[PDB]
């Protein structure tokens, strides 16, 4: 269960190589993945969608296998600097108009966004514990608030680059059971070194829509939640027990919009390292069965 998946493919994309898996034919099936992780995320979820789809699963900039910015520092790694490369990325990998997105995290704002810009191209979205509305700081778990608040403070700094925190503390934290020491391996692989190759794991809580800001993320997040309020796009929500942050207002939220259809899981945050053969099975099936 530790043993990634597949072998990377590496494309060029504005002077940086971003690293991906890319297996088997036809419509894609696209895995994305958020912070502090990579596409290994998603290594036992993946071989339940063999032969239904052209699998995908892409290492954001600065993460998993993909280069890191340079010159690295507090104005790097925004949403829409990844926003840029990822979605480049996906636009040289000619997915055409048929596409399945299975997301979490940042890569559910990155992916509800895209579908949002790319109506007409997406067959259906799996989703779970995700961004699906702009937030307060109520809305937030009570036991990593204050972590939280620190990340998007001038604490942040000493916190992430130079203690790791996120890899080391809060991505453990967000597991129920105990990752081994090679799965723990592998998740610090990118961010070994203290400084900078670290940034990417602080300037996503900095870019969470909190409260109102930043401004923008809000208004994208927004206008995704609207649309999707209202869309008629097939849609599979994984609800997670105890779940993170798809809880309370938020939850009931996303079980509102249209066309859906659900499971409960156990979970917190990182629910794909404790629930993914129910994980599996359901988008297996969702798949299966827009595809027909
Ligand atoms: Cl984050
Ligand atoms: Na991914
Ligand atoms: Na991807
Ligand atoms: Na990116
Ligand atoms: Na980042």
């Amino acid at each position: 269960g530790a043993e990634p998946y597949g072998q990377k493919k590496f494309i060029e994309i504005a002077g940086k190589r971003m690293a991906y898996i890319d297996e088997g034919e036809g419509d894609p099936i696209v895995f994305q993945h958020g912070n502090p992780t990579s596409s290994y995320l998603w290594r036992n979820i993946m071989p339940h969608l063999e032969g239904l789809g052209r699998l995908i699963a892409c290492d954001l900039i600065g993460m998993g296998d993909s280069d890191k910015l340079s010159p690295s520092g507090p104005d790097r790694y925004s949403y829409a600097e990844h926003r840029d490369y990822l979605f480049a990325l996906w636009e040289a990998l000619d997915l055409g108009d048929n596409v399945v997105l299975v997301i979490h995290d940042w890569g559910s704002a990155l992916g509800f966004d895209w579908a949002n810009q790319h109506r007409d191209r997406v067959q259906g979205i799996a989703y779970m514990e995700a961004i699906v509305t702009p937030l307060e700081w109520a809305d937030w778990p009570e036991e990593v608030r204050d972590i939280f608040q620190g990340f998007r403070s001038p604490a942040g700094e000493e916190m992430v680059l130079e203690n790791n925190i996120f890899v080391e503390r809060v991505l453990p934290g967000a597991i129920l059971r105990q990752l081994s020491d090679e799965e723990m391996a592998e998740y610090r692989r990118p961010f070994l070194n203290a400084g900078e190759d670290r940034r990417p794991t602080l300037s996503w809580p900095r870019q969470i829509p909190i409260d109102g800001e930043p401004a923008d993320v809000v208004a994208i997040v927004s206008d995704y939640a609207s649309w999707l309020a209202e869309s008629d796009i097939p849609k599979l929500f994984i609800n997670a027990e105890p779940g993170a942050i798809v809880t309370g207002r938020m939850r009931d939220f996303c079980r509102s919009w249209p066309n859906q259809t659900e499971i409960t899981v156990k979970g917190a945050h990182f629910i794909q390292e404790d629930s993914p053969d129910e994980i599996g099975a359901a988008i297996a099936e969702f798949v299966r069965r827009l595809r027909v």
